[PDB]
């Protein structure tokens, strides 16, 4: 038995910028009810942030304008989709190698 094991590595872009303003057209809003992710357009997203709070009812949609309603995508499609680090958790792991 010829067993053969591997593992992949880390690398990255790098962006120039604050955290508030991912994607390229569309946007991502976050609800300040239920605190639910939400998709929209670049059309809006210009529109909406007059108060600095966005909410479900507050979409653009009719089906998905509300806070009843359920999420357009994953957490793990979104963490994925802007790139960040959805659900803390507690997030142990490995570390000996430390920062250095
Ligand atoms: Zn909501």
């Amino acid at each position: 038995g010829s067993r053969r094991a591997s593992v992949g590595s880390e690398f990255m872009v790098v962006d120039v910028t604050i955290e508030d303003s991912y994607s390229t057209e569309s946007a991502w809003v976050r609800c300040d009810d239920c605190f639910k992710w939400r998709r929209i357009p670049a059309s809006v997203v210009g529109s909406i942030d007059e108060s600095s709070r966005w909410i479900c009812m507050n979409n653009s949609d009719k089906r998905f304008a509300d806070c009843s309603k359920s999420q357009e995508m994953s957490n793990e499609e979104i963490n994925e989709e802007l790139g960040i680090g959805q659900d803390e958790a507690d997030a142990y792991d490995c570390d000996a190698a430390k920062r250095g």
